[PDB]
Formats: C-alpha cells, structure tokens, sequence
C-alpha cells in the first residue's frame, strides 16, 4: 500500500497473510473455514496466518492454520486476470474473536465514489521497494468505469472495477493482492492488478465480488 497509514493492531479483524515461507498475498475470512483470495495468488502449500499485525513478529492474538484444499474460479485467464479468484478452505476452523472475524459478501454491486478500505503488507513505494512489517491500510472510492476503461484500454470485463485517485499518490500495490477493498461493511473487491503503483491516471484494478457471490455460496456449500 502507498500513501496509506499504519491500520492499528487487529483494527481489520477479517484480513489474512497467505504464507509459503513467506508472507505472499493477503485475503479475506468469509466465514470460520473459508478465505476468498485471488486466482493469481494460488500456490501449493498455502498456511493461513490469521490475526497478524506485525508479520515478523509473534505478538500472541494469531492463529496459522494450514490450507486442506484450493479452488480457482473455473473461468480464471492468466493472460487477462479475468475473474481472478480462488477460495481456500482451512483444515480447521479459525476460532473468532475480537481480532479474527469474517466480513460479509454483498448484497449488490456498490456505486461509483462509494468509499472503500484496501488494506495490505505490499510495497509502500511508488517507485522503488519498500515492505512493511505492519498492516497499511488506505481509504479510496470506486472510479467511474468511464475512467477505469480510459487508463487501460481493451483490458477491463464486467468482473473488475478501479479504486484509487486518478492523481496518482495513493494505491495497493505488489504484495497485496488477493486483499480486501471492503464498503459499506461489505466485501466488494480483491486487489487484482494495475501499472506500477500510485502512478497517475493508473488506477488499482480490483476484482468484483458482488458478481461472484452466487458461485462463492455453492462452492463453499458443496466442499
Ligand atoms: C493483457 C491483460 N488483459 N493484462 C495484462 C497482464 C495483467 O496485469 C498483470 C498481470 C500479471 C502480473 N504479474 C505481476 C507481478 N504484475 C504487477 C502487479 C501485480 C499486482 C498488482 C496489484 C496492485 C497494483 C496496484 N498498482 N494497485 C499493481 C500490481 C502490479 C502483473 C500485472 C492483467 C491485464
Ligand atoms: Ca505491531
Ligand atoms: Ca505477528
């Protein structure tokens, strides 16, 4: 996250580190045995970390548990990180708490200018590299789809939307992908791709949940 501020320790109870080793990705809790990632984040041996502040440091409120299976979107295009998504089931339930807690799927599509909540332990740099040991989190509205479609021509679908300023400054960035961008107390995106990172007139480009939300229910129902 670039221009964003230090979210505060468990201040963002549904966000996940995905970790090989390595913290790789974020993601989000659906529910106790279920987080919502992004397609291009699969990996194989995938461990949960659940409430994380510092990623490098064990202050005592996390739970690491191991993912049983992974499951990418049956329509998901490495070329053109159309529907990127993937849901991964824990091998055992995470236990809730004020520091661990699912966000809910949405019941609509959310509007333009609606504000939103990114979050992340991606790059704080616009150009060069810079990664956290603290959660960043950054607040942003959904850009016009006029807008998001002008800074990347022949290259936006129906299942992504941009967030961010036009202006450049403020963005997700590498190392947050697969994260939540949550509005109105709802899960409307996954940090998907963009050009470099708070560049001007490049927005982040997010995947949109509200158009995944009847598949997510009878996948997660029939697993
Ligand atoms: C051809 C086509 N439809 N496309 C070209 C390729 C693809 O864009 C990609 C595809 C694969 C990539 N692999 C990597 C490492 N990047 C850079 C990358 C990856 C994730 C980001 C998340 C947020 C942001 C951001 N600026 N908020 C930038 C990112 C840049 C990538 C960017 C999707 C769109
Ligand atoms: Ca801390
Ligand atoms: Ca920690």
């Amino acid at each position: 996250i670039v221009g964003g501020y230090t979210c505060g320790a468990n201040t963002v109870p549904y966000q996940v580190s995905l970790n090989s080793g390595y913290h790789f990705c974020g993601g989000s809790l659906i529910n106790s045995q279920w987080v919502v990632s992004a397609a291009h984040c699969y990996k194989s041996g995938i461990q949960v970390r659940l409430g994380e502040d510092n990623i490098n440091v064990v202050e005592g409120n996390e739970q690491f548990i191991s993912a049983s299976k992974s499951i990418v979107h049956p329509s998901y295009n490495s070329n053109t990180l159309n529907n990127d998504i993937m849901l991964i089931k824990l091998k055992s339930a995470a236990s809730l708490n004020s520091r661990v807690a699912s966000i809910s799927l949405p019941t609509s599509c959310a509007s333009a200018g609606t504000q939103c909540l990114i979050s992340g332990w991606g790059n704080t740099k616009s150009s060069g590299t810079s990664y956290p040991d603290v959660l960043k989190c950054l607040k942003a509205p959904i850009l016009s789809d006029s807008s998001c479609k002008s800074a990347y021509p022949g290259q936006i679908t129906s299942n992504m939307f941009c967030a961010g300023y036009l202006e450049g400054g403020k963005d997700s960035c590498q190392g947050d992908s697969g994260g939540p961008v949550v509005c109105s107390g709802k899960l409307q995106g996954i940090v998907s791709w963009g050009s470099g990172c708070a560049q001007k007139n490049k927005p982040g480009v997010y995947t949109k949940v509200c158009n995944y939300v009847s598949w997510i229910k009878q996948t997660i129902a029939s697993n």
